[PDB]
């Protein structure tokens, strides 16, 4: 379709961006000690689903989770330059990971500088 | 042999999902249920839920993860209303097949598991 | 102009209300069994934050918690007329504790009205 | 004036659950899923959770803590042949009850209720 | 004469099937979000022990964990066809790791009718 | 036949017991280490329904939890005369507080040679 | 005389500041955009209950708001080094307004130096 | 009595020091939200233990624990003039409750006086 | 009536263990693994602990909260040879009792009870 | 190197523990503790544990896991007359193997590890 | 080059150890039972700040937990010969993976030497 | 180039300025009574990987570090204000140790702004 998420490959590209990037969260020396231990397939899967909600996929993220209110839901951690920059770190792995005919260079760019965006509109510490 | 294939699989599903949710857009009770406008990705989500369910492809599973239908549906106000607007329209859909692809037996078996499924979904007094 | 909030005695009398509701609901054989039992503090006190911005006070709920989504935040537990009922069992008990003079009849009635209404409201399963 | 009051209260609520023990006791469906001798107890739980749902006495919940069902009937295998079953005689029950003691709107009420909750409490396959 | 157990290679080949049961579980999306996260050790070796003691190995389970009671270990969670399925594909491809001369094709058919009756025998939820 | 349960009150009389039971042991400085803090309600239920059953009562017990099996559910547990002694204390109090009404001499004087029997028999540790 | 709250004039010099602080807040145009819109009465009271509280008098704050959280309770906003030196200025100017018989030399000095280290370690966004 | 804790009665007096504190801490808005609210008897006994050791019985504390190491045990909280203040209250209460003949009016000053010095030691947060 | 009351109460327990606490001042291998001086708090805490556990006074837990001896003996290093040591003291304390005082089967039931004790409290190869 | 095989290995602990299980199976007090009738598996995992703990292959923890033998023995009612039996029959069966396979000093380390070890065991007042 | 932490390649060596040794214990059947489910990345990180520490190199191990306290830290698990054995095994797996040209046969020696003792040293039970 | 870390010259200008900061501490005479005792070094390299990683250089320090846990890691240490001001003195040295062409205005503001704001944010003491 239209939609920046179907033309991505909708659902099951999102699904494989997500899932490689928790994979890489697990083997970061940063972010292993940041994501609540117990709780990482929910955290995978509330991620998933805010993003394929962002790029005009379903709209079940806000239908479970309400207004995305990023900045309060980042509160409960302490997010510096070296969190920003793991976390970045690993997304681009996952994305990297995605051959060019499912996603474009064009739609690759503008992921990318969302997600470059997003990620450091929510630092919140100095360190 | 799974109760998927012996229905006829994909096609069935699909044909009677697309024509339950078609139901599902012109029924004055559920448009005020689901989200407002364009109930492809609803039709497509309740599909891969049945044809997983029923013993074939497991997409859906593997797009939305473990099922947990309660909590899905929560959002929502599904009183004894929505659930019957509901059955109507699925009863309406499964109707639509012949008795060669859904045979007797089948028929029986996949309307006794949807009312109860509706049935253990309603939610709301109102 | 003057607030349900000032008119009924302010943060002095929520606090009554929902710290007397929250001992009710501890020696209650319904509820004892449904607030998670680790975190009576915290929900004592989303309570209170709630109450005091619905009826005009501090609008701190809001901004910590987001819109109330009521529905879906209840929605983890099975509310059915027994829970309603023994919730507003509790509720009355804590609002008659209050006297006259701090909530006179009009003020009560009008308390008492969204209380009984909103309990119905946030039913959601059938026992 | 709570439902349970409109119906006739106590009287009522023992006057539906007793006639619908008594049918348990004659139906081979249900005589095999209920402990297998005297069913005194399991009606006095019936009829106290009834009394509590619909807004009469806290007497179920005093004696028998917060309301478990699913895992209180969890023990037992509860296919939609004891479903259907235990409804029949629930309906029998019901229209034992004159339309002065329980109105048209109240045993609709009553009977809705019944409906979905047993339909929320199929547990087992067969 | 032997015992099943005995037939098929005792706890090495019930070892290898449960454990290779459970890594199969945790690459499942529908069965890793079923068993608790903080106990999959001891739910390995739970469901070892009852096998080694349904085929005529060890009775260590019973001494442990008193009868069976399958139904009531299970009614914690909602197990449907979904469920019981995904279980079953974990399962067919721990068995199917065990080589013929250790199993054999009748040994083999018999384990499985059993284990695809069972998991059957276990569902209790719609969805 | 008449029940000692019902000879003795009943449901009403058990949850007496048992409730005035876990409140003494909350003041108890050997047994509130003991019991595991976060499932208080669920402990006191378990003995409610137990005992209960024991006495002639609802059967409730042995369906949602098999045969008693006592000796293993308090194998998790170091008990010894101190345990066992405190344990009695607490429940001595517990059964001082019914009336003789509704407990009369000898069924007070019966309930109570069980419950020293059976705490003697559970004790599992030399300190 | 001994609390620093005593010694600095106690309520009244309290209300003196906050008052001023507060009245320079609505003018801000830094600080207006930070803060919940129209009436900044609130805000001015929860901010002088803290700090009464804090320097030694009344516990009228912990009695309304509970135990201060303070980078949760400012987790909402944006606060980055501009708002910080924003809410100093306001501030300095408040503290400014008071003589120094009221706010000797050494006090003035102790008061600023904690607002600073105060409102230093509440930035908790890059812009 | 030649050892202070000797001289003031003991484990008795340091038993009903630190008991009748923690219940001040259980009615404190400030303190309960900072002790971990599911090992509350554990923190309880430490303290207590950390007293009697402290003033001249049992070495009991650092057997158990090592060296007392306040600042490092008191780092995982922010202690600020509120909490010290809040602590210091609950102290005084409990200290208080002790007759004069148990601990007479010399030895009560050397240990407020301490206890005083202490929670100020501890103060590590600015709120 | 309660072991603690029928070898004497107070008196038996103070007897034995202020002997048994003595002659632990003058074992080499015990006043090694015992705190360094004055073991006036140690033989005060075994003997109320003694006491509570035979159902004499609660003052044990009362002082030192629920028993967890062995978290308490963690600290210290108690192989077979500490055990043995400790067991002779033990033993020769109690042989200081005379028969009248303590019987020959509460004798024993004490003697077993330590002996088991002490072996359960083993807790390092050297 | 290792005890186990400074002791003769896997051929010494057979021997050892086969003659302490035929014991076993003739012990009036045993008979009644051990599961009903063939001893057999029960010989092998004692074989195993022991053989494991002194240094020998890692059997044990392979077929059995983790040891945790205080559960492990919950089941049963060892009470010191069950220890007593044990150990008579564990020094009947270290007796019957020779000084020059197990010397005086390695015959001392085990019985001493054997005796302490059933001590800790008991899990019960009768 | 001075110091034994130095001479040996620094923080690398020991992260390589300590990580390749808790790779080792959870493919241990014995150990990973012992170690607590829900803390690997932490328990991994204070045994390489204690070996790091041991050996000459950064001294952050004692500022964060005091005293190694070894045999207390282990009380709380039943380490005999079984456990003692498998954690050797696993270390001797990993330090057999560092490179001779990395890890000196005399600084091997004294390495494996250390942790032969240290284990023994903390066995604490006989089974 | 990019990274923050690349475009005021990397390795060499990290180093360069926290070889000069970590200089000046050894003769500073506050900050000499707060760091551990004599060989500096360590704390200078710890430092320095910080740093790099903070502006987007090497992962190095989490590499060997894990994730920052800086108010933890200063725990040990009592900072105040006086402490605080003569570290930002030592570093603001440093930093004016490079010149204008290496360091640009624009970066080295944005630096000095962070450094200020984490030094500020680390002051853990009333003395
Ligand atoms: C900047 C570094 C970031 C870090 C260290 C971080 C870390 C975390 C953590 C620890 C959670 C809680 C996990 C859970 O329990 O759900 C979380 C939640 C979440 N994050 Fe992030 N995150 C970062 C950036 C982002 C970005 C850039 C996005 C989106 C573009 C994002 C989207 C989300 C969402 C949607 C949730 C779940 C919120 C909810 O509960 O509904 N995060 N993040
Ligand atoms: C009782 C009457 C029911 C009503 C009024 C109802 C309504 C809805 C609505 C409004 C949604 C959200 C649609 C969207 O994504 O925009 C939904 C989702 C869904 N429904 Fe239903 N539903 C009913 C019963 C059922 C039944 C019986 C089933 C299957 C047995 C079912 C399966 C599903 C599934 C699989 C989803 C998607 C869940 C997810 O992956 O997020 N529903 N339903
Ligand atoms: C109908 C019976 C009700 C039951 C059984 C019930 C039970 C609960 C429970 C168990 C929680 C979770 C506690 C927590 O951890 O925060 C909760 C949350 C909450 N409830 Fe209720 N409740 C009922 C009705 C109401 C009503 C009528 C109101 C308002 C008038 C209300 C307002 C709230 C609020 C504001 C929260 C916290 C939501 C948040 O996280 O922000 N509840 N309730
Ligand atoms: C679906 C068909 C149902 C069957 C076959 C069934 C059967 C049973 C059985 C066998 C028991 C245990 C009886 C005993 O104590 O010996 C039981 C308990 C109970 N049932 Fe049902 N039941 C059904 C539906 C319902 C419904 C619809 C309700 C209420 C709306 C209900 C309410 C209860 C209650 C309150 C108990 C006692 C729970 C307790 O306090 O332990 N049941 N049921
Ligand atoms: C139908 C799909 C199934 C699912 C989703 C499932 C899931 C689970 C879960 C979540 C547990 C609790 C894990 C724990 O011990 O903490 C469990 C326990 C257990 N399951 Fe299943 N299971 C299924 C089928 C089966 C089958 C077919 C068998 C036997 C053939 C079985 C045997 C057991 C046993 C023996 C336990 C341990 C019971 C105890 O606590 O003693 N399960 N299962
Ligand atoms: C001798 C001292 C005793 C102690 C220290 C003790 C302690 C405990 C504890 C800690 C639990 C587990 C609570 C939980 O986490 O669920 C428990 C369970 C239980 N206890 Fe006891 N108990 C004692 C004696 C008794 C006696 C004498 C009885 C019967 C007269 C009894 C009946 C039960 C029952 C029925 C359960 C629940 C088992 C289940 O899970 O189904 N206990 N006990
Ligand atoms: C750094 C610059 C600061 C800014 C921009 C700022 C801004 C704010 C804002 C916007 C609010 C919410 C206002 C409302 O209720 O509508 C607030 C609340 C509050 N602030 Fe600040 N603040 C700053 C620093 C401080 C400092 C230094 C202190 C005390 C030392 C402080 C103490 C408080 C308190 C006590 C509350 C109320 C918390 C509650 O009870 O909900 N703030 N602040
Ligand atoms: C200044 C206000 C204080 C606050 C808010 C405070 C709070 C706390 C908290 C929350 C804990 C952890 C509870 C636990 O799990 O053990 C703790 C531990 C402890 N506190 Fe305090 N405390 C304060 C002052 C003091 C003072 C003045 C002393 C000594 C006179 C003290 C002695 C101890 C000891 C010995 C522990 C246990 C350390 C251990 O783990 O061994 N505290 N404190
Ligand atoms: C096995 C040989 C034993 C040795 C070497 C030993 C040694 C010790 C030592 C050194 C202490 C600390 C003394 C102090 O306060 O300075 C202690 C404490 C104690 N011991 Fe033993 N002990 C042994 C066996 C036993 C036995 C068999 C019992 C009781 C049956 C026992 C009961 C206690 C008690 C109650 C304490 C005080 C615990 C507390 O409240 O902190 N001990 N022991
Ligand atoms: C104190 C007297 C003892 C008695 C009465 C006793 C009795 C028993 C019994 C009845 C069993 C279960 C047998 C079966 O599987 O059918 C058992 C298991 C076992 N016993 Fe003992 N035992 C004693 C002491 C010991 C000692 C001292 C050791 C080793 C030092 C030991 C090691 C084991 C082991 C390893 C098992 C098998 C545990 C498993 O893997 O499931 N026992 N014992
Ligand atoms: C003998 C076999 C051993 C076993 C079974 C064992 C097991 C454990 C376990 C389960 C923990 C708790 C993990 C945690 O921190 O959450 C631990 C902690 C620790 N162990 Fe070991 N360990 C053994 C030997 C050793 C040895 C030989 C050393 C030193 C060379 C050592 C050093 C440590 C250290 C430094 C900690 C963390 C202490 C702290 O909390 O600061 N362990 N061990
Ligand atoms: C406020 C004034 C400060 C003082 C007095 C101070 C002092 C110290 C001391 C004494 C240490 C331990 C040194 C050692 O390892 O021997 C340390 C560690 C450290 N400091 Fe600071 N510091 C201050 C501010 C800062 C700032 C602003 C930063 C970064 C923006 C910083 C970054 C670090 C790092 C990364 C460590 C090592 C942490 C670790 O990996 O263990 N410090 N500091
Ligand atoms: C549902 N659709
Ligand atoms: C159900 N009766
Ligand atoms: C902040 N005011
Ligand atoms: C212990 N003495
Ligand atoms: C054990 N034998
Ligand atoms: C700190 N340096």
């Amino acid at each position: 379709p239209k939609s920046f998420y179907d033309a991505v490959g909708g659902a099951k590209t999102f699904d494989a961006i997500v899932s490689r990037f928790y994979a890489q969260v697990a083997e970061d020396e940063v972010l292993r000690r940041v994501y609540p231990e117990d709780d990482l397939a929910g955290a995978e899967e509330r991620l998933r689903m805010f993003l394929e909600q962002y790029w005009g996929g379903p709209r079940t993220y806000s239908e479970q989770r309400g207004h995305p209110r990023l900045r309060m839901r980042h509160a409960p951690f302490r997010i510096s330059l070296i969190e920003r920059d793991a976390w970045l770190r690993c997304m681009h792995t996952a994305v990297a990971s995605i051959d060019s005919e499912t996603l474009d260079d064009e739609h690759r760019r503008e992921l990318l500088d969302y997600l470059e965006m997003a990620a450091h509109s929510l630092v919140n510490s100095p360190f």
